């Protein structure tokens, strides 16, 4: 700080990041942006 | 010639300008229109 996963890891990270990874690249080259990071 | 950048300028100035240029060879891309030029 919280169980959301735009702003931290959950679970379903492992599921949701791979979902989001080449959806930004083919198509979705708006913004989609993770701001907490480190 | 208040302090926003889509329309206008005063530094940093630039990395907002990549975002506008680099959408507009692609797809999706807004077409952010800077008609508030000189």
């Amino acid at each position: 700080n919280v169980p959301t996963y735009p702003s931290c890891r959950d679970s379903e990270t492992f599921s949701t990041f791979l979902l989001d990874l080449f959806k930004l690249t083919i198509g979705m080259g708006d913004l989609e942006m993770l701001s907490s990071t480190k």
